[PDB]
């Protein structure tokens, strides 16, 4: 049982914990922001005029403004699948390198009968291979996520273009209706906009967990080393299982109540609404302006998720050009010492 | 055997899923036939006779919106061709095999026990086979297809007017007589409310279905862990418990969402038959009904027609790849035979 193995054992643990607990964050935040826009939230309650562009709507149009609009998504879309083609090459060589040393390798044994003795390529170039096909693995599931991003921005690309248009050329595009004349300053308006601004807090907090979770650094090997010299044995398992518990469990704690609350605000959020929708206007033009301007809210949140996603993804394929870049290396140095010992 | 507990246990697995969502389709189905069949919501806001309901204009927004009548054109004449050019890949496929079987026969004519080789009938019995089973699928889904476009084509007529601007879809759907002391009766009231909340019902189950179906629970290692630590054991019973543990808080849900509707729809009908009082006993009045009522049952019907076109697109682009790799695999053992013996 050696100390190399359990050590990235409990990395892996670590990890896994962590990424875990971020996409469980993460999911939860789309679904927040998934009803909301489902409610017209917080839309409906800040459309006193029923004719201008109400206040948090005006807000996150000027947001995406400040980050480039359609053209940021566009150009990092344009250049993702070249990325992605740079590490293909890199792997593809690779994996030549060894095909090449081996099929001289072989040619070599059909003419030499006596070498038997030497133990083939083929073997040499086992993990190799078997690390190979893992980067075609995630290579392939890289392209595919790619797919669906792609998929997905396409049906959303209008509005968002919409969102993006100069405020009177925005408002102009959300049909003007009668107001609910009754909400301006009432007691579900009132609560609404306190649970909207709780459920903001939750949100907003996520990061701060998802940025503690992340730079938590505790020197696992010196424990790992103690255990051994100690008992003269290490039960990998239930040591990572005890450190992780006291270094993370204060944190995953909060991930449980972050989720939690989440829960309760919008189980009160839907009652409240439901009063709140029996002073709301049903004319033919009150549904065309609550259409658009679900689509609008609907439109940012997809643009904050796809300027998400589109970054972790160029960030991840250059960290995986310096991965595949030292795994060129390594078959190549194997290939030479292989070719050059004899 | 474990390849054979597993697949029996994702089956199953399958099974519980596939089930549920069936379910929930066919409840959401027969709901909206029903709602077609006694022209509601429409009933409820046609004060004067001689408008389009706002709830069939806003149908009719989402039509025009989706494509119109062209985007279910396009699907429909090219699923065809879709099949037809998978047709032509099986069909080279064991034509390759045809080819070399021909030529095996004739060399165990010529020579006899000089041609020991395993011969090509016997080799090809498997893939045959696989052909045979690929042939089954393009039949059915060929007869699918029919059934599809038959019921289309006698749908149509009432999808095309729907796609109609307003003033020129109305101008289709005949006046009656405006509705004068219904908007705001207790009746409508109580009518309003039941149709609100089955809106809640069908709207919830858009989060099972996807709840149901993105579970990502890997309930196959557990079963493997089984199948290592003891020997011979029992599977079904074991998949049962597993099943309920993940997938019970779901199947009590959709459980309670049919027996919700179950309800509700008792109730509308109640609140229907009180309704067909206040209304009129015109032929005027049948004749506008009639129409409002098919104009439901079109956009229902356009809504389910996509949603199977895509479907029925997407796989046989699917279908494709899959024959491409048994055909490259034909063309291989072929080459081998041909090359290598």
């Amino acid at each position: 049982v050696s100390v190399q193995q359990s050590l990235a054992a409990y990395n892996q643990r670590k990890a896994d914990l962590v990424n875990r607990s971020i996409a469980q964050m993460r999911e939860a935040t789309t679904l927040a922001n998934g009803v909301l826009a489902s409610l017209n939230l917080p839309a409906a309650i800040e459309d006193v005029s029923g004719d201008t562009v109400p206040q948090s709507i005006l807000t996150k149009s000027r947001s995406v403004i400040e980050q480039g609009g359609i053209q940021t998504v566009d150009q990092l879309i344009k250049e993702l699948p070249e990325l992605l083609q740079r590490n293909r090459e890199i792997l593809d060589e690779s994996l030549r390198l060894l095909d090449e040393e081996e099929a001289t390798d072989n040619d070599l044994r059909a003419k030499f009968k006596e070498r038997w003795q030497r133990t083939p390529s083929n073997e040499l170039y086992k993990p190799l291979r078997a690390e190979g096909t893992n980067f075609r693995t995630v290579l392939d599931k890289a392209v595919q996520a790619d797919g669906q991003v792609k998929e997905c921005y396409q049906s959303h690309r209008d509005t968002i273009v919409l969102l993006c248009k100069p405020e009177p050329e925005l408002n102009a595009a959300i049909p003007s209706a009668n107001p609910a004349k009754t909400m301006q300053g009432s007691e579900v308006v009132n609560v609404l906009k306190s649970l909207l601004s709780n459920l903001d807090e939750v949100k907003k907090e996520r990061e701060g967990l998802e940025n503690d979770l992340k730079s938590v650094n505790f020197d696992m090997t010196s424990k790992f080393l103690t255990a051994l010299a100690q008992d003269g044995v290490i039960n990998e398992e239930a040591l990572s299982v005890t450190e992780l518990d006291r270094v993370y469990g204060g944190l995953t704690t909060k991930v449980q109540e972050s989720l939690k609350k989440q829960e309760g605000l919008l189980k009160n959020i839907q009652v409240s609404h439901q009063e709140f929708s029996k002073m709301k206007q049903s004319n033919n033009e009150a549904n065309l302006r609550e259409e658009v301007l679900k689509n609008l809210a609907t439109a940012y949140d997809n643009f904050v998720e796809l300027v998400a996603n589109l970054k972790e993804g160029t960030k991840f394929y250059n960290e995986l050009t310096e991965i595949l870049v030292r795994f060129q290396n390594k078959c190549s140095d194997i290939v030479f010492a292989r070719k050059t010992e004899r």
